[PDB]
């Protein structure tokens, strides 16, 4: 995967509660607070793919705003890894997996391995 | 009703980044240094512990700000009740436990999973979680 589509899958998978997706804006603008100077157009060309290969204190900046290791735009290992875990940020916001999963928490270590198990007859009972 | 010391570490218990734990204290004296916001790591952590108490605005608004949510979070209380409810889903959704059962039933058709949920009910009744 290339550098735009890991930087635009941070922009659509992380960010904080009660709210929706960064904006560019809101990027450029934290990196002036620390000190640090982002044109709009710049960023803008780097998530669109009409400029690349972008420099290690422009990776390392963007990589600071999304609190997340520089090592996701440079190493695949790395990459996949951590990848799995905003694909769970997406999986987790849906509503039909909230529902089950939800009531899961509450329950002791002993009583979720029987849920598992529950799960595990179901999964034979179809396929799979 | 919640104390500013609770509402505070319910912030560091359940806001941090993908892929790591829970921010520290000095993580975010670190972070408001970078901005050019000074606070006191000691003072952080009486207001943690509440030792001392009723932060002044530019203190909430700092904090708030690191955490990335609106400041009204520690006052006006109906957006307090707004957002906690999502910083519930964010503890829950993120508990280990929750997610290997998650995962796992991902896949299994609508009917399958209704009755995954009706044994986590029976469970729940059974252990007295619910009553």
């Amino acid at each position: 995967t290339t550098f735009a589509a890991r930087l635009n899958r941070l922009f659509d998978t992380v960010y904080p509660p009660g709210r929706g997706p960064h904006t560019s804006a809101e990027v450029i603008a934290a990196l002036k607070a620390e000190g640090i100077t982002m044109s709009a157009p710049y960023l803008s060309q780097l998530r669109s793919g009409n400029r690349t290969n972008p420099s290690g204190a422009t990776m390392a900046a963007l990589a600071n705003f999304f609190r997340i290791k520089a090592a996701y735009f440079t190493d695949d290992e790395y990459y996949e890894k951590l990848d799995k875990e905003l694909q769970w940020l997406c999986t987790m916001r849906d509503d039909g997996v909230r529902r089950i999963a939800q009531r899961a928490h509450g329950l002791p270590s002993a009583a979720q391995q029987k849920v598992l198990d529950r799960i595990d007859e179901l999964r034979r009972a179809e396929g799979i």
